[PDB]
């Protein structure tokens, strides 16, 4: 089996993506941010707080003749960005794109922060992380992928995300009409549940490389790229009147500016992130202070290859045995 789906920025920043998911018999369909960084498939649902749904599509579980209480099993989500959410299991059917799996843990929240509910556009997230990471207890549950997995003709998902436009989410096959080039493979470490993998450096606009490790996860649930400081303080030098700000909680730059592009290593071949990728706009409205997309992961304990990196490339999340990922550039 294969699926196909669409994912679309939720606004014109490409703050996030969200991808119409089925769920239910019949399907009720609710707009999911596909998260790489995390293993919970948890929504909006009829037993989340009122007072915490403000716009978001909600699942109804009593609504679905497949619908099964997953009897004891709660959940409860901390996210880096300090969002988080927290609730009850059901079983139900899953569609993504044409791909079906029954008896997918969907997770119905209870309870939501602040900026899930400020946020009309996600109705939850599907993680695509390792299902070690997975919230669910007494049983910790599968995702999406995982359950999916021995059903696809090859155990892979592909992230092809658009800069301020549509991209796709293909699961079980590679599009070899999606990319250019070659995609380049790159070891993958497990151990902390991530897609986590080493990039092997990088240039800032038409800079020399540096050949350096830079160890980070390929994270789609995260908007921007967070490196180390030294990296992210010699990229934000290349552009005049760039400053951290630790009012605003980062890099800042003139909005009249215009960015350097930032190359990333996979192995020997290189991903490069125009500079226009790099611009998340005021940092208030009619600010003309802007916000930076490349940011230090200083404060964070990991690197991020966020949306930022990730939307210039055509990613494969390689599930075998040995898990792998795969980057072209398009
Ligand atoms: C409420 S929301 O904006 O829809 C949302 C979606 C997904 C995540 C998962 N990503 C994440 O936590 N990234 C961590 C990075 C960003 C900060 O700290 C480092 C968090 C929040």
């Amino acid at each position: 089996s294969t699926g196909s789906a669409t994912t679309t920025p939720i606004d014109s920043l490409d703050d996030a993506y969200i991808t119409p998911v089925q769920i239910g018999t019949p399907a009720q369909t609710l707009n999911l941010d596909f998260d790489t960084g995390s293993s919970d498939l948890w929504v909006f649902s009829s037993e989340t707080t009122a007072s915490e749904v403000d716009g978001q599509t909600i699942y109804t579980p009593s609504k679905s003749t497949t619908a099964k209480l997953l009897s004891g099993a709660t959940w409860s989500i901390s996210y880096g960005d300090g969002s988080s959410s927290s609730g009850d299991v059901y079983t139900d059917t899953v569609s993504v794109g044409g791909l079906t799996v029954t008896g997918q843990a969907v997770e119905s929240a209870k309870k939501v922060s602040s900026s899930f509910t400020e946020d009309s556009t996600i109705d939850g997230l599907l993680g695509l992380a390792f299902s070690t990471l997975n919230t669910v207890s007494p049983t910790q549950q599968k995702t999406f992928f995982d359950n999916a997995k021995a059903s696809l003709d090859s155990p892979v998902f592909t992230a092809d995300l658009g800069y301020h436009a549509p991209g796709t989410y293909n699961f079980g096959f590679i599009d070899t009409t999606a990319y250019t080039g070659s995609i380049t493979y790159t070891a993958v470490s497990t151990k902390q549940g991530f897609w986590e993998w080493t990039s092997t450096g990088y240039a800032v606009g038409s800079g020399t490389f540096k050949s350096t490790s830079i160890d980070g996860i390929a994270d789609t649930g995260t908007t921007l790229l967070y490196l180390p400081a030294t990296v992210v303080s010699a990229y934000w030098a290349q552009v005049s009147g760039a400053k951290s700000s630790s009012s605003v909680g980062g890099y800042v730059f003139p909005c009249s500016a215009t960015l350097p592009s930032f190359t990333f290593g996979v192995g020997s071949a290189r991903i490069v992130i125009p500079g226009d990728y790099i611009d998340f706009g005021p940092i208030s409205t009619g600010s003309s202070s802007c916000f930076g997309g490349i940011q230090s992961s200083a404060g964070i304990g990991i690197n991020i290859f966020g949306d930022v990196a990730l939307k210039a490339a055509f990613v494969v999340f390689n599930g075998a045995t040995t898990p792998t990922l795969g980057f072209a550039s398009k």
